[PDB]
């Protein structure tokens, strides 16, 4: 840190202690987060951060550089041929993407798949050249739960027909049971803090993401700060996907926020599902049939 200009080894530790550890985490400060930590000046604030910005070089790009940029995304596999299709390749990193469908529908059931199919180095697509092995070696995922309907014997099982190691699976994934917004939106800050700690994270999942809200905020008339609430706990979310180039899953039951890829899940007849991808920033709209048996998402 103290190649930061300006940045000494005495405010080296008050960084580090405010968890600022990193560069990228400096550069895409704002003035104000780095003064509120007393001692580190509105000065030394914007010395820091125009040279953090330097160093990791956010400046403008242009041309082949532009493909550079977009090729440090990696895709999860779905287990599902259609819907890692329809996905555009699966599941991506740096970007939010959200089920949403009814009661039952299998929102839950792809929130477990993903945590099983992160384990499996095979199941995760991306150019080598923009993104090493080391990235994604010892991949974990946190799974904060807020229905609390986390089934460890779930992921055994899918594991076991994927032909991995369900306890492999169980000794990656780390579980937050939420029981409001609070503490939902809380343990989703405290992600940051695992990484940290040497664990590479690659995959979070929030399941519900709306359901603590509607049952905090029924009254459709403090919508406000409710709405607030949400679209900020989105917005730690983005932040997180993109530079800790990891995915990020929601899930969202229906019958508005921020979430760049959009899906409406519906039961079919038996094991049939349809995924509906209805928004996404560079895919068409398009429906993806897959089915959910004791092996998982398959098709
Ligand atoms: N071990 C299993 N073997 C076969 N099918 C299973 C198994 N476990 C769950 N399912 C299927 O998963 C369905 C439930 O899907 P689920 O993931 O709970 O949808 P959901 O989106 O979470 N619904 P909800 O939480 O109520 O909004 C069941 O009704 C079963 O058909
Ligand atoms: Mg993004
Ligand atoms: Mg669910």
């Amino acid at each position: 840190l103290t190649d930061l200009p300006g940045v000494g080894p005495s405010t080296a530790e008050k960084l580090v202690e405010a968890g600022y550890i990193d560069f990228m985490k400096i550069a895409t400060a704002t003035v104000g987060e780095l003064t509120d930590i007393e001692g580190i000046s509105e000065k030394a604030a914007a010395k820091m951060i125009m040279g953090a910005r330097d160093l990791c070089d956010l400046g403008f790009k242009s041309g082949i550089d532009l493909l550079k940029q977009r090729s440090t995304v990696w895709k999860l596999s779905t287990s599902s041929s259609e819907l890692d299709s329809v996905l555009g390749g699966g599941l991506e990193s740096q970007s939010v993407t959200e089920f949403a469908g009814v009661f039952g529908s299998g929102k839950t059931q792809i929130m477990h798949q993903s945590c099983v199919n992160l384990q499996n180095p095979e199941f995760l697509f991306y150019d080598e050249e923009a993104v090493s092995k080391g990235e994604v070696a010892q991949p974990k995922a946190v799974y904060i739960d807020t229905d609390g309907t986390f089934r460890p014997e779930r992921i055994m099982q899918m594991a076991e027909h994927a032909g991995i190691d369900g306890q492999t699976v169980l000794d990656n994934t780390f579980v937050a049971r939420a029981y409001n917004s609070d503490m939902q939106m809380l343990f989703a800050e405290k992600i940051e803090d695992l990484i940290q700690e040497g664990n590479n994270i690659k995959l979070v999942v929030i399941d519900s993401l709306t359901s603590t809200f509607r049952n905090e905020y029924t009254g459709r008339g403090k919508l406000a700060e409710r709405q607030q609430k949400l679209g900020r706990h989105m917005a730690t979310l983005n932040k997180l996907a993109d530079l800790f180039n990891c995915v990020v899953l929601v899930t969202n039951q229906v019958s508005g926020h921020a979430a760049t890829f959009r899906f409406f899940v519906r039961k079919g007849k038996g094991d049939k599902r349809v995924a509906k991808l209805y928004d996404s920033p560079h895919l068409p709209d398009a429906e993806a049939i897959f089915r959910i048996t004791e092996k998982g998402i398959q098709d």
